[PDB]
């Protein structure tokens, strides 16, 4: 009847980690990995599961270096039950490399990020979406590392792969175009960020308002000549990257002294909820 | 004044930013200089007051964000006209501040104002009348008023369905906020077929047509639950951001609360693991739409 109390525990880990209760959910997932251990041994799959569980819950408590030591150990487990090249493993490399890049240590981060990356190749095939998010990660341990070289190169092959893969209105191609934009911003080529948020803003337009014409323009173009002369509710639903894209353009005018265009686009900004240049790292949740 | 001009400049990039505490004293100085120079019952000190009642609304400083916006109102009033756009924005913005402090009694007949001046100028089954009945269901809810509040939910429902796709966020949202209604009355049946209808709909667009092969969560848990004796013991990451939507995460934690009141543990167990990876005691908040046109 252990197998019957086990089954039990894992209901209550998982009610009570849904419900973001960790003072309960924690003790419960280390009484399911001591009741796993002596059943079944360390080595067992079930056993890496527990530990990403609760690797997960020390991500929301920002525990990090705990996270991280639970993950190396399932991470040895996956390897040895499932194989090197499962995408579970894959997806426990991309989770360590996250733990360490929030923590500053890069140099450890990529080659973990980069075995993830051949064995989403391996298992999805070279042009698959989810190749596409990993090159997004890895571009962001390459870009703090300085490799900007390598960053442009990952950010161009993962937005070709979303934008022929998923629409050009997908949420992932905004997402990496602002990722690539901050890239461009460490390298002090603005012009080439100012460009991708104006594609950013004109695209959502045109979705919204049809083509751009005179009468119907982008914020940016209603911005620009605002500084050379010193029923829609319901679309509201139809982004916070939207909202970063706003106050990132809206920085750079400010940059170039055009103060009237920071304005508008920054108005725009309060309505719709120092560059803010924030890494953030996609998590693979599949990892279960 | 170019000092008027620096200080709407400052005020704007300090609360872009969530820097409050530099943006209300240059908003109050501003508004103070602006007094001084142009007449008060002007657009512009209206624009400011707004301004200053978003700062105070993300303070949560309820009453005195209401304080600025009945200021606002009474001079948008006299300008604009008592049937503008504008107007209903304030109208519900001041409803949803006084929903926000408890004040329902208070709060209903601005929602009901604001519902009439839209209704007049974009008709009766426009999307955006929709919107504002979502907020004029929520305030009743609120009251008890159980047989309005679902009449409101349906008819804003009615319109989405028809004016939009079945495949719009409005429709998802709402039919939410109903099941939430349904949840407080305890007509639990009637929020888990909603809750269903919602997940079924979500899985058809991102993973196509339902066949044995293809089912949503909820097919999968109800299974799992039948085959408890029977139970013997793929990338699509790219899907997950599009497909993690707050309302989807609701929706699988109340249906896994409900699977879990029938004494269904193994059907509550895959929807709360699927609401893990997405991020009897339900998730019931009342989510107010406010008016940004203002």
């Amino acid at each position: 009847e252990i197998p019957a109390r086990l089954r039990t525990l894992h209901n209550l880990v998982i009610q009570y980690a849904s419900q973001g209760r960790y003072e309960v959910a924690v003790p419960l997932c280390k009484q399911a990995l001591e009741d796993l251990e002596k059943t079944s041994g360390h080595d067992h799959p079930d056993v890496a599961t527990m530990l990403n569980i609760l690797a997960l819950v020390y991500r929301d408590q920002n525990k990090y270096k705990d996270a991280a030591n639970l993950l190396n150990d399932a991470l040895a487990i996956r390897e040895k039950t499932l194989g090197r090249d499962h995408p579970a493993v894959a997806a426990t490399l991309n989770n360590l490399a996250v733990l360490y890049g929030k923590r500053g240590k890069y140099k450890e981060a990529e080659p973990l990020c980069k075995r993830a990356l051949e064995i989403r190749e391996k298992v999805l095939g070279k042009d698959h979406p989810d190749v596409a998010k990993q090159l997004n990660n890895l571009a962001l341990l390459c870009q703090n590392q300085g490799k900007y070289e390598e960053v442009e190169y990952y950010y161009q092959r993962a937005l070709g792969i979303y934008q022929t893969k998923l629409g050009p209105d997908d949420p992932n191609v905004a997402k990496t175009k602002n990722n690539l934009a901050s890239c461009y911003l460490k390298q002090g080529k603005f012009k080439q960020a100012e460009t991708l948020y104006k594609e950013i803003l004109t695209r959502a337009h045109e979705r919204e308002f049809g083509s751009v014409d005179d009468e119907n323009k982008p914020i940016w173009m209603h911005a620009e000549e605002r500084e050379e002369c010193k029923g829609g509710w319901y679309k509201a639903c139809k982004s916070p990257t939207v909202t970063t894209t706003l106050k990132n353009l809206g920085a750079l005018y400010r940059r170039q002294g055009k103060f009237e265009a920071a304005e508008t686009l920054e108005e725009a900004a309060m309505r719709s909820r120092v560059f803010t240049t924030e890494d953030i790292y996609e998590w693979d949740d599949s990892a279960i």
